Order: structure tokens, then C-alpha cells, then sequence
């Protein structure tokens, strides 16, 4: 009773695999946020009435979210720290690890609650992406390739679009895409301040 649901990643990451830099997002993309908050925040129609989406997210991801964008609005957040103690916060869940916050939430959202869970996203940290990686319930992966090699100092764990990981690992279609996401999605590369970017959907089978 914890390992119903499959996990989803997303993330944007450069054609290096940088993800982060100086605790920020080396990059500024309206556009791609706004992606990112649609994804995350997508339930459908007659489940949305009831139903919401999950966050999960590394510490220092909380802390590089700017304060007023946190929580996360309209999805559930649970930050993972390895330190559960005095952090605040308008109604904020911690977990010590991956499967400790699918604990607490089966937990506090079971049939019994009036809030269900829909999809559960893990949205970073590469310590925390490095962890959903080796999950035996994540298998999905939303990513933004960002076509320039952008000075990172933080990089996504495994590279799950190169060679030596593509019998695992499989690019979808792009209807597919945005079946999943529910939604028509911009196909191919999108231009927003000096760089081009595209989205990607990845999965492997459990
Ligand atoms: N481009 C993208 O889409 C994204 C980029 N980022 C970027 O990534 C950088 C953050 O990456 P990273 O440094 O890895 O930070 P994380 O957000 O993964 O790390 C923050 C902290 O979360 C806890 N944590 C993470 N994994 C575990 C685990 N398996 N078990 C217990 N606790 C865990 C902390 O433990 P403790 O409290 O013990 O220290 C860890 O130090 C920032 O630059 C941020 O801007 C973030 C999201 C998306
Ligand atoms: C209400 C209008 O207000 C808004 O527009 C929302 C504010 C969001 O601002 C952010 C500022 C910095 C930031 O660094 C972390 C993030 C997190 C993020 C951003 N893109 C992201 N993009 C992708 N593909 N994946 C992610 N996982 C991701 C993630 C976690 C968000
Ligand atoms: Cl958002």
C-alpha cells in the first residue's frame, strides 16, 4: 500500500546535462515556467473537482524557489530533508526521503480526505532527481532541452538521452506528449532570450 503510483520527473536541463548553477537557474524563461506550471498543475476535467497534483522537491530547491512563488500554488508540496526540525510554513509537508513522503501522503490524502492525489512530479534537485532515478516507480520524464551549453555547476545525474541508456530510455511522440500533458504543446524549438529550447517526453518501462 505505498507503491500504487508511478512517478514523473521534470526538469530542464542544457545538451550538457547542467541544471543549476549558483543555487539559481542559469536562465530566465517565462514561457518555459509556464509550461512547467501547467504540466505540474494538469488534473483532468472530471477528476479536478476533487483531485490535486504533488511537488516534490530537494531542500535547496524549496530555499531557490523565490519566497513569493512558495508554495508551490494549487499542488500539494512536500519538500525532502534529510533534517526534519524548525523550517516553517503556511501548511508545509517534510519527508526525510522519496518513499517517506509517498508514505506521508498516502497517509494524509487517503479516501477519508476531500483532497485526492493525481499525479506525483518530482521537480529537482539533482540529489532528488538522483534518487527518483534509481526509484523502482518513476518512469517518466518531462524535459526541456535547452540547445546551449550554459556554464552550469549542477548537473542532472544520468544521462538518459545518450546512447548507453536509450534501450532503457525512450524519447515519445510528441501527440503523445501532449496527450499525457492534455494539452497542445509547442512542437519543435521555441526562441525566448538567446537560446532555443524544446520539450521532450521520455519514458521507461517499469
Ligand atoms: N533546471 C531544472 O529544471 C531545475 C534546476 N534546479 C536547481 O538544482 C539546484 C539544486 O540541486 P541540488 O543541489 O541537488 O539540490 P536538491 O534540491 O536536490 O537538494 C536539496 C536538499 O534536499 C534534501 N534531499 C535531496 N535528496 C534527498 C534524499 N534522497 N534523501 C534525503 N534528503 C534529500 C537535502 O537534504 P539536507 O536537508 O539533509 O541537506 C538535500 O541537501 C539549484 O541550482 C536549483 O536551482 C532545481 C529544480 C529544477
Ligand atoms: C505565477 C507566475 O509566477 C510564476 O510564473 C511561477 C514562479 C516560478 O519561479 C521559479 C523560479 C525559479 C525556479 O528555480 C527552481 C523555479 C522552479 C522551476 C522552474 N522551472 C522548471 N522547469 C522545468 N522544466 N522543470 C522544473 N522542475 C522547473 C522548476 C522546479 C521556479
Ligand atoms: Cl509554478
Amino acid at each position: 500500500m505505498n507503491q500504487q503510483k508511478s512517478l514523473t520527473l521534470i526538469v530542464a536541463l542544457t545538451t550538457s546535462y547542467g541544471i543549476g548553477r549558483s543555487n539559481s537557474l542559469p536562465w530566465k524563461l517565462k514561457k518555459e515556467i509556464s509550461y512547467f506550471k501547467r504540466v505540474t498543475s494538469f488534473v483532468p476535467t472530471f477528476d479536478s473537482f476533487e483531485s490535486m497534483n504533488v511537488v516534490l522537491m530537494g531542500r535547496k530547491t524549496w530555499e531557490s524557489i523565490p519566497l513569493q512563488f512558495r508554495p508551490l500554488k494549487g499542488r500539494i508540496n512536500v519538500v525532502i530533508t534529510r533534517n526534519e526540525s524548525l523550517d516553517l510554513g503556511n501548511g508545509i509537508h517534510s519527508a526525510k526521503s522519496l518513499d517517506h513522503a509517498l508514505e506521508l501522503l498516502y497517509r494524509t490524502y487517503g479516501s477519508e480526505s476531500s483532497v485526492q492525489i493525481n499525479r506525483i512530479f518530482v521537480i529537482g534537485g539533482a540529489q532528488l532527481y538522483k534518487a527518483a532515478m534509481d526509484h523502482p516507480k518513476l518512469d517518466r520524464i518531462m524535459a526541456t532541452i535547452i540547445y546551449k551549453d550554459i556554464h552550469c555547476d549542477v548537473f542532472f545525474p544520468l544521462k538518459f538521452r545518450d546512447k548507453e541508456w536509450s534501450s532503457v530510455w525512450k524519447k515519445e511522440k510528441h501527440s503523445d506528449l501532449e496527450s499525457w500533458v492534455g494539452t497542445k504543446v509547442p512542437h519543435g524549438k521555441i526562441n525566448e532570450d538567446g537560446f532555443d529550447y524544446e520539450f521532450e517526453m521520455w519514458t521507461r518501462d517499469l
